């Protein structure tokens, strides 16, 4: 009725969940490449996720080692370890000071659900690579945020498979609440959306409201979701604000992952993708590109709605920014 060694130190791992830069990478390793549903679970249990909404544990279980299981463990960054590490940070994000207790059960288990399956069975290719390749599931969703309209359709369709359904016990209200709500983050994570979600998290910013002890006032779905959406975006785009040991291997893999794709545009014909490019590409050059023009700002801007709750984070993102310089 005890821990193995391993599930031990896996657990003193997990003791880290609730903290910035958790080395996932470890975890990942700890146990046997479960790192989305031990980090899952634990989040659940320790937002007592269960309890609230009546997830029987063996359900919860199935349906998590379900998903895991259809992230591609031959996908170099968009996999399991990826969700979990966006999991784990929107994690973070909803504990910060200036949204202590300002969201509802539900819309933390949405945005935690949400981060879940934000990337689940990624082919490990863009948008537009599927686009151009006139492959079935653009065609399926119309050329329109076809990878995310995926994601979403398989995390759903997954509650579906033997005792799977985590949500058995919700009412339709809450199910009906949760899945727009789910539907509305995991959309917001399509790079094309980028963009429009920082203008308004900038406008938010600038016509900011607080209330008692200095947290967050958000008394309508469109602000409330709009930070969610903000917040699980912002962990998607978190690992240039992760300590440089996981930064780089973050960018090891997506890397991969793009030269990858490039080889399979150089060949197919098309043009080499933006910074797809093997041997002509520069690394170094598209990270501060990215920082700069993309993940600073949004980061920026996303502390400011937060000050000072993000600060070790968003100067972390800029020690990372002048390192990746150093190497010009
Ligand atoms: C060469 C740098 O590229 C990226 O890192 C990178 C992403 N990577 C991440 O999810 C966060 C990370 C930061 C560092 C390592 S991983 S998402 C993305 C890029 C290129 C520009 N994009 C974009 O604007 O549109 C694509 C649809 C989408
Ligand atoms: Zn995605
Ligand atoms: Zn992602």
């Amino acid at each position: 009725g005890v821990k193995t060694e391993q599930e031990d130190v896996l657990a003193k791992e997990l003791e880290d969940v609730n903290k910035w830069g958790l080395h996932v990478f470890r975890i990942a390793e700890l146990s046997g490449n479960r790192p989305l549903t031990v980090i899952m679970h634990t989040i659940f249990q320790e937002r007592d996720l269960l309890k609230t909404f009546k997830i029987p544990v063996d359900t919860l279980i199935t349906y998590l080692m379900t998903l895991e299981d259809h992230y591609h463990a031959d996908v170099a960054y968009h996999n399991n370890i990826h969700a979990a590490d966006v999991v784990q940070s929107t994690h973070v994000l909803l504990s910060t000071p200036a949204l202590e207790a300002v969201f509802t059960d539900l819309e933390i288990l949405a945005a935690i659900f949400a981060s879940a399956i934000h990337d689940v069975d990624h082919p490990g290719v863009s948008n537009q690579f599927l686009i151009n390749t006139n492959s079935e599931l653009a065609l399926m969703y119309n050329d329109s945020s076809v990878l995310e309209n995926h994601h979403l359709a398989v995390g759903f369709k997954l509650l579906q498979e033997e005792n799977c359904d985590i949500f058995q016990n919700l009412t339709k209200k809450q199910r009906q609440s949760l899945r727009k709500m789910v539907i509305d983050i995991v959309l917001a994570t399509d790079m094309s959306k980028h963009m429009n979600l920082l203008a308004d998290l900038k406008t938010m910013v600038e016509t900011k409201k607080v209330t008692s002890s200095g947290v967050l006032l958000l008394d309508n779905y469109s602000d409330r979701i709009q930070v969610l959406q903000n917040m699980v975006h912002c962990a998607d785009l978190s690992n240039p604000t992760k300590p440089l040991q996981l930064y780089r291997q973050w960018t090891d893999r997506i890397m991969e992952e793009f030269f990858r794709q490039g080889d399979r545009e150089r060949e197919r014909g098309m043009e080499i993708s933006p910074m797809c490019d093997k041997h002509n590409a520069s690394v170094e050059k598209s990270q501060v590109g990215f920082i700069d023009y993309i993940v600073h700002p949004l980061w920026e801007t996303w502390a400011d709605l937060v000050h000072p709750d993000a600060q070790d984070i968003l100067d972390t993102l800029e020690d990372n920014r002048e390192w990746y310089q150093s190497t010009i």
